[PDB]
């Protein structure tokens, strides 16, 4: 489980992300798409983007980054008591968007990398370990909903 001190590390760095939600969101999605190109194919909205420069110039991509980080922040601020928020997300990602759990692992790695690049002083090893645990909890709870619906695999 996460301890109170671990949650405090997570939420202290998250308060810094919220001073620039759009910029963080852009960086995280670009990192995902460049490191794991198969993920771009799940987005009919974005699959025309071929270069990093094109990704950086897209306002629609920046808008989706804000949607993703706003939803994640709402989950993290519940400190584990996130059923109401998480259940609808799991349902749409399993049955409509068809996102494998592995791609949730990939985006979690992208989040960690961008937080370390933008906030080294508040993102030392202790904070990294707490954020990894928070994102593991997120994935574990989505995976349990996927299995109920027959999408875990
Ligand atoms: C931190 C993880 C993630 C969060 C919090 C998140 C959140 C959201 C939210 C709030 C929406 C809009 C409402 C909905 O459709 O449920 C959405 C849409 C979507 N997400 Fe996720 N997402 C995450 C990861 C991913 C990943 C890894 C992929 C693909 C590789 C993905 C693919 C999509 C798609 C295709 C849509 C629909 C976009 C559109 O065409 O409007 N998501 N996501």
């Amino acid at each position: 489980v996460l301890s109170e001190g671990e949650w405090q590390l997570v939420l202290h760095v998250w308060a810094k992300v919220e001073a620039d939600v759009a910029g963080h969101g852009q960086d995280i999605l670009i990192r995902l798409f460049k490191s794991h190109p198969e993920t771009l194919e799940k987005f009919d909205r974005f699959k025309h983007l071929k270069t990093e420069a094109e990704m950086k110039a897209s306002e629609d991509l920046k808008k989706h980054g804000v949607t993703v980080l706003t939803a994640l922040g709402a989950i993290l601020k519940k400190k584990g008591h996130h059923e109401a928020e998480l259940k609808p997300l799991a349902q749409s990602h399993a049955t409509k968007h068809k996102i494998p759990i592995k791609y949730l692992e990939f985006i979690s790695e992208a989040i960690i990398h961008v937080l370390h690049s933008r906030h080294p002083g508040d993102f030392g090893a202790d904070a990294q370990g707490a954020m990894n645990k928070a994102l593991e909890l997120f994935r574990k709870d989505i995976a349990a909903k996927y299995k109920e619906l027959g999408y875990q695999g």
